[PDB]
């Protein structure tokens, strides 16, 4: 009955004049080198994150569903809304100590949620700036973030199961930024990887408190729906594979990606179509060593279809021994 839109991306060039005036426009990130504050700009949330280390990389990251019914911040969240999805932006700042903050941020954002009514959480990204530095207090900061999330979970009465698709990825500078789409209802399936641990089981060897994510989320209609995959890093079972080998690591995150998108898996998952790898568009694949991007480059050129859009971004992971992660999406 009433026209509806699921989100969608587009990668864009930063600067570049917006020739066609597209009126779905939700919000906007801009990867490059450095950071900003989270504002509006004509109704679309928008920040900077410090997500890779030349200019020449930086490119714009533009979410898009159909034209936006109303915008605004609050608790430092800036947000667009359609009648059916939700956008938002928040960070916090560069500091010594990032579980507290972390919490709050996430506390708000389960909040805006539920008080705008778009209480299905779709996708989320966190651009950790130092992510495997150690905090004031000690403790690796990808671990302090992990606590401040867990911590949002339980101050929400949140059920981990529910957190959808994630990236848990480094910035060079600027604190945390959290990204979101969520749905006002309808379709939100979480699915797992059959041959990795899900993020809030693994042991407490990456603790104190677990990730929590799924491998992927199906969102919408089975007409119109989309498949988020979450940021997919070389492991098996919990454990990082190909130590020192970002070629293996790449092989296997890709193997990953296929096998949570692959027909018998979404199947299992209640989603009726399957996918392959040639299937998957808006691709970012983030490099920990500047000396391993073409090489990764390489590897995924040789697996992904030559029209997907692929941004490689140099930046950390969130183990120290991962060497490279890949995110993306199916429209
Ligand atoms: O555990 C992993 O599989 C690799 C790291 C990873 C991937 C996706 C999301 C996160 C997060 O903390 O939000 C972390």
């Amino acid at each position: 009955s009433i026209s509806v839109t699921a989100p969608y991306c587009r990668f864009e060039k930063t600067g570049s004049p917006d020739l066609e005036g597209d009126e779905t426009v939700l919000g906007l990130i801009e990867h490059g080198t450095g950071h900003t504050d989270v504002s509006l700009v004509d109704g679309a949330p928008r920040t900077a994150v410090h997500t890779t280390t030349r200019d020449d990389e930086a490119f714009t990251e533009v979410w898009h569903a159909q034209r936006p019914v109303e915008s605004g911040m609050d608790n430092g969240i800036a947000w667009a809304r359609t009648d059916a999805y939700l956008f938002g932006v928040v960070r916090t700042g560069e500091s010594g100590r990032y579980a507290d903050a972390t919490a709050a941020l996430y506390t708000n954002v389960f909040q805006l949620t539920r008080s705008l009514g778009y209480p299905l959480l779709a996708r989320t990204w966190n651009y950790v700036s130092g992510i495997n530095t150690t905090n004031a207090d000690g403790l690796e900061v990808y671990r302090d973030f992990c606590v401040g999330r867990a911590q949002a979970l339980d101050e929400g009465g949140i059920d981990p199961a529910t957190m959808p698709a994630a990236t848990g990825i480094g910035a060079h500078g600027g604190g945390i930024t959290c990204v979101f789409l969520a749905a006002r209802g309808g379709v939100r399936i979480n699915i797992e990887n059959p041959a990795v641990l899900t993020a809030h089981h693994y042991p407490t060897t990456y603790g104190p408190r677990p990730p929590v994510f799924a491998r992927a989320t199906w969102l919408g209609p089975p007409e119109g729906g989309r498949l988020f995959i979450s940021a997919t890093a070389g492991i098996l079972g919990h454990r990082t594979v190909h130590h020192g080998d970002v070629t293996g690591q790449c092989e296997v995150a890709l193997d990953n990606m296929a096998r949570v998108i692959g027909a018998e898996n979404l199947r299992r998952h209640g989603v009726q179509r399957g996918h392959v790898l040639a299937d998957v568009d808006h691709l970012k694949v983030y490099v920990r060593r500047r000396e391993d991007l073409d090489t990764v480059r390489r590897v995924c050129a040789a697996r992904l279809s030559s029209t997907a859009a692929v941004a490689l971004l140099h930046t950390d992971i969130a183990r120290e021994d991962l060497l490279v992660e890949i995110e993306g999406m199916v429209a």
